[PDB]
């Protein structure tokens, strides 16, 4: 029909499989915690090996859907396996498979869409894209914010109302149908996008072709799955990468004429440097999040609600929202870079720094309202390296796989918080939560000097 | 004679009909709580009902008076109404009939001046009447402030002078000879703005035009009149309103080809959000005047002046003076609209925030001179909105009407603060005000947000 | 010789002889205390009237010497008469006439040099003369720095070495050989300046004209002579220009075209609220700097100097040295105007606000040093206002007489500071001192606004 | 072979030989207090007369190398001096010879390869050399951070370990087999610079020549080493240049048509105001860092690392490599120069202020690390001054030998913390320390008059 016309069904099936995809990564890392049984140590690693796994994966749905199947059909498939993804989550027992089953039946389902969204809208212009992408980015931010302040207060009504456990499970359902809302809308316009389609969906379908891309997904089904059962294979998946993807540049640091390569590993050694310290926000501040803050949340001196137990993630669309033309306030080379490392670092100090006053027994209720702002006021500015450093074969996924190896180290870092599950009393917590935060932002200060420390030497060589 | 002798007898007519209205909206809140023995929350719902009437009633005489007596004439008759407008305030008795009765005489009187005023100033140029208007708006300017600095002072001069309850009275007289001033500033100079007449009044005057123009009027007179004896009707007349208002925009949100209509609608949805928060000012923050702040106005050790019970509503044209040509500095897109709603939060927090300090059995004198700044910082880069984007029949008054539903719902807002008659130590008074200046704050952030959520969404459409 | 070569010939001639004066006006406000046995309030007038004949001196010596004997005859004759100056001031007895005899003859001996000083300067040129002014003006700032750092150092030398009051007198002979050195900075380099003469130097000297002008110098002496022995004489002086000086645009506000002049007049109004707040300095915080402010100016915590009684008032020509070009930080109208009496407001609160802190018996010896950065921070960028609003010969001196007037009016603001002589203990003074300063600087809040009011008027008229 | 791969080997070279220099400058103050028994007034005196020696040596270096023997077998023979420069350092006695021996042996070699290093550095482009320089410069920068971090962990590693004093020898040996590092670097590489050569070793050597300059420098060896046996021969030296450098001038400042000669004197003695406040650092603040500040460095609450006794003085090539594009922060003449002197004054102001609070019998383990920041803030942007202001061949070392005089008189400032050695409390340390840093830093504010004194005078001349 029209071009706007076009924008939305594709921006709209983005901002509910978004708001989809954020509603397990809310509460499934504080979820396997008090209910199960485990310790936590070996909690925090689960969701920490299970990151990896999802930002590669649009490495792999960048292969099949724009050569295979055509993007449209791959815009479909990358569906409703989440359809399973959180009914195969939500059904009551407490048999720890299905748990550890569905977070890797994920991946497939997120990898055939997540490159697949924006590619076609990279299509539908023909360049201020990003006068089309930021609605879509906007439209991400608009949808992700929906999520995680609703999703788990579904699992607050429930588990001193009806009775039992039927209640963790119960706020999982609320993305299942959220995927099969995307659907209809979707569904009830799928005539709209009819005249921009990829390029293999130009001709009709192959099922010789179709029925191997659901086999390897099949076979990567089973091949994400078999990981936490026992945790030690996932450290040597990544020492086989994490060793040759050091030297996939080794074929060509000092051997390959144009040294700007070992400059995008100077990105690349700094970009690691990011990405450790964001998993701490899905790990060891929930932990935090759990036995020293109060609920309590009071303004002055009044009397407020009580929050979650964990809508404190959701506070991360929030600012990225607001923080987010003023960022864009241009006037009034990555080395803007560099000194958010020093926002992730006066972040950090901060946890502790309320905790040397409010001892109260417990913490200080506040406090977290101001930490998010600062991982968020780096996280606007830094994407775009070696996608933004525009021979090629090999550096397209140089950039990816150490990213997803720099998504794994944040749960062997975060691991110096396993309280043992006997220690009761949180006046003797908060002395081991005390140790972790400075002392990981007390070198969090020394990053910041580093790209300072080479960063002359950028400017000749463009 | 010339044009600047011509722009004083429309600028000074204004300056002192304008001098008059303030006087009013300055203690006739306060007025009715101790005196006559009104609960407190029936007596915030009448001015609050009250400003609804008025901020609609530049739409009828911008009907009237450009197109059938002539501007001059309207300009003519919409003064002296407030000559009844206030003798009939002052006679004093205590029947409840006359206090509700010129209320509303004064609308039609406010209604057939305010846009007579500017739209002549308007045709003195034939476009830099900025350079024109920011006389005018700072004859407004220093024409209000005038005001309400001295008109309680006359108030606080009597009843412990003359004996009793004859003095509520006397100051609402100071404004009533104040537009009989405003007569005879027009009245010894009425020949100035001979060459610069309407349209009707090139032309005799119609008596067959008129008797209607002053009936209709008279219609309106007890149109206005009859709400305040119980205040049920006027919720209908919203509701009828209300409902038909967002309907104005359901012939034309998705049916009417140009989507600008919902962003000026998005415009307009934000523009509620501004004026519910003004009328706390008007309303309640005149309670919090009355029965928590000391009237004891130390600066840091030695003595000063004892306030006014309401002067603090005198602090608002000091400011838009001040910040005026500050928010003039340019060089050193509705979004600069959005971050004044954050001072409007910033502003509200504050109250509760001294006390939180100083408990005294009261609160504590100060407290209120950063408050009123907050509120003029926001207040004066926002207008010109739908009056700025600028097939238009219905796109005029859509604006007006639900600006005046805009204004309506303060009142419906503020009705918290309804400590019975009967509790008398204000110890216990300033518990349940604190409990509603922070989360009408709270979510006042919480607004900021929603400008931004949909913000670059405007720059591709324009 | 050459250009440069003539320039400091005036320069240093002007580098001593304004050194001079400041060491008069530095102590002999206190001087007349403590050891005479006046009261207070006696002598705050005697400097207060002092200076309003000072300001408008430049007048007459821009009348005389341009026009009657030539510049660097008056440039000669305007030195000397200090000679007499201070060696009359410093006679050691107590009878009190010649105190108030030599004040007055400082006047037309100032008045015969300060507009001679730069009128040549003006004439080697023929603009960028504030490059070479800048010299001068920074000539004098640096000349007047080397001042009242020193000249009461030898007031603190003698009084208990030498046994009596022998040294009051004596530190008044340090400026008296500074006027004699200036005498021979110039007397043996007077051969300079031959080629850049006036206009009646061309010509020999006329001893027809010359007589008069001593004469009426003479007479001038006498006549500013008689003022302080029953002051009520100096009011009926004023209460004569006073009436007759707000009668001087009275011919030529409203009778008479063209309306800058009654906005020169809204400068001239403006103008007059600058330098009632000056003279405190001159009067009221010198008594300030007497019997409250401890002299043990601790750093922290060791120990350095004590202060002089008043090297205080030295302070001012540090500041107009730091910030100046500070305040020529231009790109990174007179409202400029009008922030800095802003700057004097938050100035004065500082004095009780030490006060406020560190009762002790006495005040708090810090304070001052912030203090009088505030009154020099609008003191630079205010002056040129008729001399830069340039049908002339009544324009000429209706802004000088009135900037006399100015100058008066401080020592009837200052009175009430005025401590019986009997009241010895310290702890009592203070509170009849925060009583003054705190409601001097409510009010100049107050004048921050009236330039701001009147503010869009004046971009339309240019 | 290549620009760039030309520009490492002198990179390098520097890269090391400076990393050699400062494992010296680190703990050799420190060094001579508590194992041999010197007071500390004797040991501060011998460094601050040994760095007069190394200013001034690149001017030496500056006639040989490119005059005599070459740029290249300059560089070589610049190099293993300090081989034997620490090795005679490290030989573990304590015969107080070898000590002042070797401390004048750096100094030729230093000589002979600071401006060396730079020269050859100069024609590898034939002007943006800055893109070349600031590589070199930030090269320096980040050897010379790997340097102080390290080299005294070493002597940390020792003395509790091995028994006895035989580990202040061995850290010596650290820097020493790096300048035998800087050879190798060097010696495998030493075939790249082949075709960019000097001018004498363009033509083959000269032991003609070659005799006499190592015999000039044997000359200067023990001319340099003949000083701290008895120091007053240190100040003769001065005092027969200290007045015949004021005497360089004394040629030409009121004999020699052209007085920039004297505003670069004006430069000259503003220059020689910086260097006398930076020795502090080497000297009275290592004392200060000996028996005041504890060595528990915590971080809010917690616990970490205890710190050396002196890496503090491997802070400040921290942040002349953080704050060093930050000032290249242009766009968003010399008194950039002034100002920096107050960053100076406000750094000194810190040092007591930490004492002031926490007195626990010692100071407070923090404090430093603002300190060093301030030093560094104005040393960026400090250099080039007669050598930015470019008949010379007086004009060329008149600026140095006072530079170096400049970096004598610190020591002679500094001697003031002379505690007896008998008093062991520190509880009394500080109170004599309290009264050095704060009256330091009093004068030191007056430092920033000066400039501004007579600022407006250069922007004529130029």
């Amino acid at each position: 029909v029209s071009k706007t016309h076009s924008f939305m069904t594709v921006s709209l099936i983005e901002l509910w499989e978004r708001f989809g995809y954020y509603g397990m990564q809310a509460l499934i890392v504080y979820f396997m915690v008090q209910r199960l049984g485990f310790d936590d140590s070996r909690a925090n690693l689960v969701w920490s090996a299970c990151a990896a796994l999802i930002y590669v994966s649009p490495a792999i749905g960048g292969w099949v859907g724009d050569k295979i199947l055509g993007t449209k059909r791959t815009m479909l498939l990358g569906a409703g396996i989440l359809s399973v993804g959180y009914a195969l989550m939500t059904v009551p027992t407490e048999n720890t498979w299905f748990m550890f089953s569905a977070l890797g039946v994920i991946v497939v389902g997120n990898g055939l869409f997540k490159p697949n969204a924006g590619n076609l809208v990279r299509k539908i212009y023909e360049s201020k894209i990003d006068s089309a992408f930021t609605i879509y980015y906007m439209a991400v931010n608009v949808g992700s914010t929906f999520s995680m302040l609703l999703t788990p207060w579904i699992k607050d009504y429930v588990n001193a109302q009806y009775g039992n456990e039927f209640g963790w499970h119960a706020a999982f359902a609320v993305c299942c149908v959220g995927i099969l809302v995307g659907l209809g809308n979707y569904a009830l316009m799928h005539k709209s996008l009819a005249n921009y389609g990829s390029e293999p969906d130009t001709r009709p379908v192959n099922k010789k072709s179709l029925a191997i891309v659901l086999a390897l997904a099949a076979l990567s089904v089973v091949a994400s799955a078999i990981i936490l059962e026992y945790e030690d294979v996932a450290r040597v998946f990544v020492y086989a990468a994490g060793v040759a993807v050091l030297g996939i540049f080794f074929h060509l640091i000092r051997t390959s004429e144009r040294a700007g390569l070992i400059a995008a590993l100077i990105l690349t050694v700094q970009t690691v440097f990011f990405f450790i310290f964001y998993q701490q926000m899905s790990t060891s501040l929930a932990l935090f999040a759990l036995r020293n803050v109060d609920w309590d949340f009071q303004v002055f001196g009044t009397h407020l609600w009580t929050w979650s137990p964990a809508q404190f993630q959701a506070l991360n669309p929030i600012w990225i929202m607001v923080l987010s033309p003023v960022l864009a306030w241009s006037y009034s080379i990555a080395a803007k870079f560099a000194l958010g490392f020093a926002v992730v670092a006066i972040g950090f100090f901060i946890y502790g720094f309320a905790g040397q006053f409010a001892v109260n027994g417990k913490t200080s209720s506040w406090v977290m309202i101001w930490g998010y702002a600062s991982y968020s006021l780096g996280e606007l500015l830094v994407s775009g390296l070696g996608l933004a450093m525009i021979m090629g074969g090999f550096m397209m996924g140089a950039y990816f796989v150490a990213s997803g190896i720099s998504q794994y180290l944040g749960g062997v870092v975060a691991n110096f918080a396993s309280v043992p599950q006997d220690l009761v009393d949180p006046l003797q917590t908060l002395p081991v939560y005390t140790n972790l935060f400075n002392k990981l932002g007390v070198a969090a200060v020394v990053c910041t000097i580093i790209a300072l420390a080479v960063l002359p030497l950028m400017r000749r060589l463009t």
